[PDB]
């Protein structure tokens, strides 16, 4: 951060020869001189970039022409503003927070100016860094500790080897030194939240809204265990969203509870749906209750919010309406929401406390920008707040990076502010556009085209309502004032169906796309028969848009053409060479989706999902058989009548559909139709294979699962 | 890695002139050329230095003089050669091992050779690297990927913001760059173990003799946990060691399981002494499953193997003894043993596999160097080794830093080959060095010094054997050919006892050394009354024993000089200034050592360990009744006859002294007067205080703690 | 291959300076540039100069007006434009092919941008160079084999005397080097036909309009006779 603008030629030699000498000193003292253009291209210069850290102006020449503008973009950047005789300050100026320092044009004051500047730049850093990094950072330039460990000492052991010195030098010294331990006592102590770590907590809380927050560095996953052990002892009753992560099957494993299950409701096009009002009703929970064997009232529930396509719900009906004490929004999808007032009323977090019951909101920080593992539980209510440190000391690992930590702290301190506030609606501004750049080349294409999944009209900022009255969703019976369209979240939908939901006559399967994408090294995130997902994150600058906008219009374009998977494909054609030797990409995509139509693959998949396999023992009683070897495999076509005993996870669609413990029946034969009409179909084409986990694909293309011995 | 060596004027200029063109040409190719001395510097540059990576030389003014010693450094090390005429190879070279280019001394091969030179570095380079940090460098240096999560894409977030711009530019690119994720197909994936991660855990595995090796990368807590759900069903009897870890303690909090505790023996030193045979025949096993509600066989023994202090068990003796089939060796303390042939006989891997039983090794990479949290798995027998991975899988993160992977991998392959056996060895010898250095200048000092507990010769490499027909030990009773000392556990003791146990008139307690070494930054692993442990790891240099052996004797020399307290230990004064404005050291070592005769702590503190509190239920028992809030807490005094809440952890020792689901009674009074004991003497001077963790000091000195209800 | 042009003053230090930090980063990355005249000059450059092998624009300045006058001189030609906020893709460029890296204007992307350019340029010439002429090249670049003939190993032979010193001087290494046999045995075989042999045949076959093709080097002489000994038995007519 050295990069001082000068912004400029003033006419008169009696001002120009003193900032020619602080030039030259400045320039001695180590700083690296920019010259922006013009005004407004300073204005450009301080928005786009970070290194500009400081301005030199005439203070007459710009200020009432600059004072609020810059405000607007940083209240706390060095100004440094020379005064004339008759320069005062305007009453207009009271209400602005402004950091400035007053210098006036004299030889003989360079060194001294040049370490003020140099001086309060330090002063300024030392502002906006937080107190823990901050005191980590001097130590690492600093301290000198000896008869110490880690034994490495500063990676020290590393530059004994050769090997060892390339991965010291690829990854640099700051990696291997900011590497330590509870040595460094004046930091405190992450696990007894004491000294720094009590202030780095509070001003987590401060920022997100929270009563108390935590810091994981195992992910959600670890924190929902930690919650989950405290939270449900064994033989209570949960309410537990059927749309559930692998970690809590872990949890179920280990505990043992009776889950009532959430049910979400499902669309035409295979879109999920909210949980609907009546799950939520003491009327429809009581039925649940009454049915299940051994349940009692839920102590603990656990609500998936928003739903993964942006239908975020009334949480303020929610926390009204669902007679539990203890309530778990897993929002690792909306770790954003305080901070646009569009969600007001529409996140966990969202208010004050709720009279009688305790708020959990689990989030994965890294639709955020964090490092992998990193996970926060906010709590909105009161525990045993010392006992659920005991807790989480036993889950909690004894060798804490301290880097990746700093990663997570260092995520927020970005999102800091005003300026954090900007950097989303920026990403929002880019999504508008492009969803208005499709809509304009649907129009102007030939013939076909891509279509945005959206309302007739999005020239608003607000996340669109979706209602029983309108025909855009697709959705059956609908709730009023519930759903809302989140403009972040787009999806693209490639051709191959109609209005009704019913097959066109033409379709390019969306897995032809993604393999088009790979070859280009663009990331898919999830993928279905004809859908594709793409997230417009602070990531996705103009530059990733106008090469993936190019590149969506390309596909059109090469597969219009009827390119050769040879040349179109290489990687794909080395697969299998003779298979692939003459075929052009549009014979690629008329087989493929002729197969799906003929297999009736979509009626199949939409019907598989629509009913539920029966639970004859929970997974946990089924694991404790296993744990004794009480299981054998079988093929999977065998498995109907027996209980199984591993998870099935098939893909697509990518949600458990067998779990242990569970039978198929003749009544849910959809389901494993589907799961065999999967294996089959998969066989055809080298590149599109089945993909199934737990399942054990053998030579003739049959699949063994694990069940249960009797 | 660029430094080429050169070793020589041969007198001639037509051999001169052509190693001139190639200096040259060499410079010009990017390389620094150095140049050692002469033959004996050569040896020791490449001895000493790791960016040394090739030696040019005459063939016939050195090869019969340093093919052998060079090969016995480095098997691979970069030789270029220039041969005559007559030059040949004898048959005493047939059987090294040698890595040889050979060129001629000719103009116009500069370009050509430079060019081999780098491309056989290179060349190099891939044979040491591990196959999968191989890829990931080759891709961050290379790859190009678009459309891609991470959404920071490589750290590209960070630089929007002056914070996290300084947050990457301390840490670096590489660190940041190398933040990756599964996307990068062409690694495999650790949680599949799959293509280079296959690889990887062939290569750890065929290096550390184990059947298989998983690696854990959230300690060895983590890797404890997955084999004790996967060990331990509910019900089961298991032999626990009494030493026991508190991760092991949140297992049983989560697992109904019955301990039956293996008791290690200790003398009056307060040295612990091994589980004695007595503690593995059947006879006494028989007996506590006897005396032990609802025990059956043991299915299950966790040993910590080797003891703390050096005492290693015979293996086979164990091995063949414990009539268990499943034995985990908790060697967290020997990660190193495979790799002398001290250690034979010693370890849990050593030999081949134990008939009818698995034995595993749960090992903490971070005695040997490695990022913390590194642990690993080591697997000798036969399990369901899919199943395992299903519990491993449950227990697993999914947001995985591939960096402290690398690091974990990265440890390994600096300890292969030859080299890293002679790594170890340096270690060792200066440990003997250092050793011989204390018992001359106990012999040579003034009065009284430091004494080293150790056998009266140790002029041989071996651990050695302690014997009940010895008395150098101070252990009451041992057993014979069982325990083994190891030269580079040192410990230290301070003056205080005599021979027999008993105190000294003249006594300096080991806290002040401690305090010492603090305001020099000297590290102690561990301090009791008066001993103090030091590890001279591979990190420990000639550099820091010297500044360690003169820190040792300038503490020595200033006590006896009596400097002030305000002096030696100014940030100990301003604790109290009034209190310690006029003492000096000797009065502060007076007093504590005199308040510690009064007190009889050595005489309380060793009889309070002596005898165990009463189980009257299990922590897990216990923690169900704490779920549902049937805790209060009262005054630590009022604890006699009550069922105790939480684990009560006292500094000193350092090791468990009551249980949650424990009571002390009358017969077991020693317990709970240790501890009020050293509430009570902890309370006179600033900087000596009391240490409990579960316990609440109150303003007036008094501890809470948390019990059941009734 | 390493002239870049810049085509140039944008009145704004905003903008001039980031270019001035790249084009002095470019430099120092070993690429000469060039600054044609102007709009009408870089047509004719790139019109009649084969080293030009890229250009750098401002976005708005220049596409509107150049983007389909380009694409009919070369549609791999690398452009590297300067977006700004409101820059988008109006729908007349759909039927267009281009090959396009759109880059910012930004401090600190010097080194990182300087290789992506340095890398899309060799991954544009794996592109547009035929598969078994590549292969030769990167063996001649890299490879080392030792045992091998032609005795004379990359001319060796020729260079332990003065005259064969002169010949090898005269017509330069890549003239020696490239004169392998088949122990190459990566580019497969001409007398086979196979490997990339059969891709290259299938190359010329499909620019040529042929069902098959031979490459002959002894001229129309010898296809001839190949021809008329295969084709035309004693006692035809």
């Amino acid at each position: 951060m050295n990069v001082i603008a000068i912004l400029n030629h003033m006419g008169v030699y009696f001002k120009e020869e003193p900032i020619r000498e602080l030039h030259r000193a400045l320039e001695r003292l180590n700083f690296q001189i920019v010259y922006p253009n013009d005004r407004d291209d300073l204005l450009k210069l301080i928005e786009n970039n970070a290194r500009l850290c400081g301005v030199i102006f005439d203070w007459d020449k710009y200020n009432l022409e600059l004072c609020e503008e810059i405000s607007k973009m940083n209240e706390n950047l060095p100004l440094y503003a020379f005064a004339n005789t008759y320069s005062t300050l305007d009453v207009s100026l009271n209400d602005l927070r402004l950091q400035i320092s007053f210098f006036e044009y004299a030889l003989g004051a360079a060194e001294d100016i040049a370490n003020k500047i140099k001086q309060t730049t330090d002063e300024y850093i030392n502002t906006i860094l937080p107190p823990l990094t901050k005191a980590l950072f001097k130590y690492v330039r600093e301290g000198k500790y000896t008869f110490c460990t880690p034994g490495h000492m500063g990676g020290t052991a590393f530059q004994k080897s050769p090997v060892g010195s390339l991965f010291y030098d690829f990854f640099g010294p700051n990696t291997m030194k900011s590497d330590i331990s509870i040595s460094v006592s004046e930091l405190g102590s992450l696990l007894d939240h004491s000294g720094p770590h009590k202030e780095a907590e509070q001003y987590i809380a401060r920022v997100f809204n929270a009563d108390r927050s935590y810091m994981v560095t195992n992910g959600t996953s670890t924190a929902n265990k930690i919650v989950g052990m405290y939270s449900a002892p064994a033989g209570s009753t949960i309410l537990i969203d059927r749309n559930c992560h692998k970690s809590l099957t872990h949890l179920m494993m280990m505990s043992d509870v009776t889950p009532i299950y959430f049910r979400p409701t499902r669309n035409a096009y295979g879109i999920l749906g909210g949980i609907p009002q009546s799950e939520f009703q003491h009327a429809t929970i009581a039925k649940r209750v009454k049915e299940t064997p051994n349940a009692t009232w839920p102590v603990h529930a656990v609500i998936t919010n928003s739903t993964y396509d942006g239908l975020l719900y009334n949480t303020d009906f929610i926390k009204k309406t669902l007679d539990v004490k203890s309530i778990h929004f897993d929002s690792a999808w909306v770790p954003y929401t305080n901070f646009s007032p569009i969600y007001e009323g529409k996140c966990g977090m969202s208010g004050g406390r709720v009279e009688g019951k305790v708020i959990y909101e689990t989030q994965s920080t890294h639709l955020l920008a964090a490092f992998s593992q990193a996970s926060m539980i906010h709590v909105k209510g009161d525990v045993n707040e010392e006992t659920f440190n005991e807790a989480y000391m036993m889950h909690t690992t004894t060798s804490p990076h301290y880097g990746i930590v700093a990663s997570t702290e260092t995520a927020a301190a970005m999102m800091k502010g005003n300026a954090g506030k900007r950097l989303i609606n920026g990403s929002i501004e880019r999504a508008i556009k492009f969803r208005k750049e499709i809509k304009r080349l649907r129009t102007e294409s030939d013939g076909w085209f891509f279509d945005v999944w959206q309302p007739d009209h999005i020239d608003t900022t607000e996340c669109w309502p979706l209602r029983s009255d309108s025909t855009w969703h697709g959705f059956k019976n609908i709730d009023n004032e519930h759903m809302y369209l989140d403009p972040i979240k787009v999806t693209l939908l490639t051709p191959g169906m109609e209005k009704d939901g019913t097959m066109s006559d033409f379709g390019i399967p969306a897995s032809i796309v993604a393999k088009y994408l790979d070859e280009h090294g663009i990331v898919v995130e999830k993928t279905g028969p004809y859908n594709l997902l793409f997230l417009f994150s602070i990531g996705i600058d103009k530059t990733k848009a106008l090469s993936l906008l190019r590149a969506l219009t390309d596909f059109k374009r090469a597969f219009d053409l009827n390119l050769r998977v040879k040349n179109m494909l290489p990687s794909l054609y080395r697969e299998d060479p003779e298979f692939y030797e003459n075929m052009r990409i549009q014979e690629l995509a008329q087989n493929i989706h002729k197969l799906i139509v003929h297999h009736n693959l979509p009626d199949l998949m939409y019907r598989a999902f629509e009913v539920l396999p029966t639970m004859v023992m929970t997974p946990y009683a089924a694991f404790q058989k296993e744990l004794h070897g009480m299981t054998e495999e079988v093929y999977l076509d065998e498995m109907v009548g027996r209980i199984n005993a591993n998870m099935i996870l098939p893909y697509p669609p990518g949600v458990p559909l067998v779990m242990p413990g569970e039978m198929i029946t003749e009544e849910s034969r959809p389901v494993l139709e589907f799961l065999q009409m999967l294996c089959e179909i998969g066989a055809h084409y080298p590149g599109f294979e089945t993909d199934i986990h737990g399942a054990y694909r053998q030579a003739d293309g049959r699949y063994t699962v694990k069940v249960l011995k009797e």
